[PDB]
């Protein structure tokens, strides 16, 4: 319930603070992911000209790391015989952010870039957002190759949207 549909593109209005499914608007989605922060949004009954105000910003390295927790967590927990909720940095979250760029940001990719060898650090240091393993548990039998691994926190889903005030 909630009135919230988890999986699908949803989008938070930041005066209203109510949540929104994208489509019910006629928004374009084919570049939109579920679990973006990216934006801002006004839904048509709190914006002055009654028509919906969705800005789209660059992802962060944050945002890219979330946005790609988010939805590995969520395919994980609805698609999986035995979900997951700890990822492979390499197998798993490089690849995703690759697949779904242009989802999250306008950039071109000329050459190699760099936010690879960047986002262990940027999840390492907001520890209260992200789960950090370096190497898997005594006892564990996890290959050591899928090291490290990352996920969320919290795993409540529906707490994820764009930091209003
Ligand atoms: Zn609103």
């Amino acid at each position: 319930e909630n009135g919230r549909q988890l999986g699908e593109v949803e989008l938070q209005c930041g005066i209203c603070t109510k949540w929104f499914t994208a489509d019910t608007f006629g928004i374009d989605t084919s570049s939109c992911l579920p679990f973006m922060t990216n934006y801002s949004f006004h839904c048509n009954v709190c914006h002055h000209s009654g028509n919906t105000y969705f800005l789209r910003k660059q992802a962060n390295l944050k945002e890219m790391c979330l946005s790609a927790l988010a939805n590995l967590t969520w395919q994980s927990r609805t698609q999986d015989e035995h979900p997951k909720t700890m990822f492979s940095k390499d197998k798993d979250i490089i690849p995703f952010i690759d697949k779904y760029w242009e989802c999250m940001t306008t950039r071109q990719r000329p050459g190699k870039m760099t936010w690879p060898n960047n986002i262990v650090k940027t999840m390492s240091k907001e520890r209260d957002v992200f789960l950090v393993k370096e190497h898997p548990d005594p006892g564990s039998k996890d290959p050591e190759e899928d090291y490290p691994k990352f996920g969320l926190l919290d795993q409540d889903l529906s707490n994820i949207g764009p930091a209003y005030d």
